[PDB]
């Protein structure tokens, strides 16, 4: 699949920015007052690292979906000038200007 490689291609990418490190595991809700309670989906990195190993992603489509979940979870619970936050305004226009530049 040329979708499948460069989705892990852009994986690679975000796995290994300087701005991925409130996205590289999942949030824990025991630590995080109110997240069970206002993240329906949770999703990060090694999640999706996870699902692409075991070849649980149909298309790219399902991978992008994914990726914009981190960042319309980090957006929906991190104020934009916290440290979480700021740090997924880097990471989501990467991720939109990456994903752009091949399709
Ligand atoms: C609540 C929230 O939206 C959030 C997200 C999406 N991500 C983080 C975050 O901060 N992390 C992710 C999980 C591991 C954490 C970690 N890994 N190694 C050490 C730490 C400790 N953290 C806390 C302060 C210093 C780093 C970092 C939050 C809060
Ligand atoms: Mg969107």
């Amino acid at each position: 699949h040329s979708d499948l490689t460069f989705c892990e291609i852009i994986l690679m990418e975000m796995e290994s920015h300087d701005a991925a490190w409130p996205f590289l595991e999942p949030v824990n809700p025991r630590l995080v007052s109110g997240y069970r309670r206002i993240i329906k989906n949770p999703m990060d990195f090694s999640t999706m690292r996870h699902r692409l190993s075991r070849g649980g992603y149909t298309s790219s489509e399902e991978f992008a979906a994914d990726a914009l979940l981190v960042f319309d979870n980090c957006q929906t619970f991190n104020e934009d000038d916290s440290e979480v936050g700021k740090a997924g305004h880097i990471m989501r226009r990467f991720f939109e200007s990456r994903w752009e530049e091949f399709y």
